[PDB]
């Protein structure tokens, strides 16, 4: 009986999507966004609400640190960005 | 970038545990039990609240049909048991 024990989770309805291995941000997926306290396996906990389709910081990003999505630098943090925070556009200087 | 896309689900907190392949019931896992409408990947939807540690019907079980856990017949349904229902003891005749 023990060879094939099965534990089945309740259908998942919230996710993040991380495109490239080097990325330090991911996209939030879930109807009206995800609330603070949302946990991900890996230790990630959202520290504020993040709208659907917006970016979450996968790690602490220091002020002026590279923000990386699809494996490219997409900008630099204006101020330090706590892991699990919403990456709002006002806090990103574009590369130029 | 596309070789290693990753979708990560919110940490699972509710489950059922099915011990043997032939079982038609499983144990519900989650603090104060699981409410009606709880969905599992496989099509299972709970039709009523089921306390933690109690059994859920994985399939429709006809009246007098075998109830199977750990791959043994553990009893027979007194009345037909809808898929996703709580297997309460009052509705099971023991094998003898």
């Amino acid at each position: 009986a023990m060879a094939n024990i099965k534990i089945r989770q309740e259908t998942p309805t919230a996710f993040y999507i991380k495109v490239h291995d080097t990325d330090n941000v991911a996209i939030i997926v879930n109807d009206n966004g995800l609330k603070a306290g949302t946990r991900f396996p890996d230790g990630l906990e959202l520290i504020e609400h993040i709208p659907q389709g917006h970016k979450v910081a996968l790690l602490d990003i220091p002020a002026n640190g590279e923000i990386i999505r699809y494996g490219e630098v997409i900008g630099y943090a204006v101020r330090a960005i706590p892991r699990g925070s919403w990456i709002d556009e006002s806090m990103v200087v574009l590369p130029e």
